[PDB]
């Protein structure tokens, strides 16, 4: 069981950020978003543009998958994306990441039914 | 079992346009440091002080706590603190909250051996 101390660590101290920080993103968010738990995530892209927009580009271009399946699909314009990279100093469980925004086309594999993005594959 | 596409959202959809922004801080913190599950958690204060600093309360100014125990101390100076506290839009499970930097003193619950911070109490 979490000891008090702890609880009282998780639940109100940040010494080791700044709340103005831009850069701190990928770091919060990954941790919010459950991928560093067990292990760091090592790459992982968040998108920022519109749940509609997103689930579109599984109706939009045709592409190679990284890993050669056949249901690939590439934004037709680029969109506001995060990309969060885990740093050189990063080890768990105190994942670190470096967070750069981006403006690029995702790729994304739809699947179901509707087809709606599943797994994403690559910005470029 | 999460479903595919809610994985897809999970990982991978934060949509907005700022969402690097300082008043989404508390959004995030408050998720990364488990306050958002099951229920939002209407006040939480984070403390950008060295871990140092805010066990050295234990050592300063007795004041009664609010709940009416009499194991709570004063910061003898201000700290810079996050507040974090919902918005009137803000419900669960989408909780969402208004992001204020102050310096204020802290009063804290003290408990164990040693005796360390267990418990915020309030920020005056
Ligand atoms: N730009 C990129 C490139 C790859 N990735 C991917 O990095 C991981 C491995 O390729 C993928 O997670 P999972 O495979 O664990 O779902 C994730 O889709 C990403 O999120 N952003
Ligand atoms: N300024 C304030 C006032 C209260 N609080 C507190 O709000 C809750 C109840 O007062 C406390 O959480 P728990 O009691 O759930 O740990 C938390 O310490 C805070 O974090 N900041």
């Amino acid at each position: 069981k979490e000891s008090a101390a702890a609880k009282f660590e998780r639940q109100h101290m940040d010494s080791g950020n700044s709340p103005s920080s831009s850069s701190n993103y990928c770091n919060l968010m990954m941790c919010c978003r459950k991928m560093t738990q067990g292990k760091c995530k090592p790459v992982n892209t968040f998108v920022h543009e519109s749940l509609a927009d997103v689930k579109a580009v599984c109706s939009q271009k045709k592409v190679t998958c990284k890993n050669g399946q056949t249901n690939c699909y590439q934004s037709k314009s680029t969109m506001r994306i995060t990309d969060c990279r885990e740093t050189g100093s990063s080890k768990y469980p105190n994942c670190a990441y470096k967070t750069t925004q981006v403006e690029k086309h995702i790729i994304v594999a739809c699947g179901g039914k509707p087809s709606v993005p599943v797994h994403f594959d690559a910005s470029v």
